[PDB]
């Protein structure tokens, strides 16, 4: 599915990502934009040989068990392949802990580069949350 920008801010408020770690929403959609254009189906192969999966673009080689990344953590206990669903629950609950594991949502190359210190309460204006 290719969320609509508010549709997704909505989704995101209402599984509790809103100030989750101290980040505001708009952190969250800045950041799904510019990993996955906001669609719950993207993918893309990393040098190492793993894969980053779904709108958040997490990692194979330490989030989720995609069966072909030699030595890999599986530390959200999912299959990647259940990252890409529609429902993006998954996601939001493996990205909860990932921005808990200690540089926040540095762990995203594309927020700190496109999203950080820039004004990220323009990803959500004008919705109706
Ligand atoms: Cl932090
Ligand atoms: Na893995």
């Amino acid at each position: 599915k290719v969320f609509g920008r508010c549709e997704l801010a909505a989704a995101m408020k209402r599984h509790g990502l809103d100030n989750y770690r101290g980040y505001s929403l708009g952190n969250w959609v800045c950041a799904a934009k510019f990993e996955s254009n906001f669609n719950t189906q993207a993918t893309n192969r990393n040098t190492d040989g793993s894969t980053d999966y779904g709108i958040l673009q997490i990692n194979s080689r330490w989030w989720c068990n995609d069966g072909r990344t030699p030595g890999s953590r599986n530390l959200c206990n999912i299959p990647c392949s259940a990252l890409l669903s529609s429902d993006i629950t998954a996601s939001v609950n493996c990205a909860k802990k990932i921005v808990s594991d200690g540089n926040g949502m540095n762990a995203w190359v594309a927020w700190r580069n496109r999203c950080k210190g820039t004004d990220v309460q323009a990803w959500i204006r004008g919705c109706r949350l």
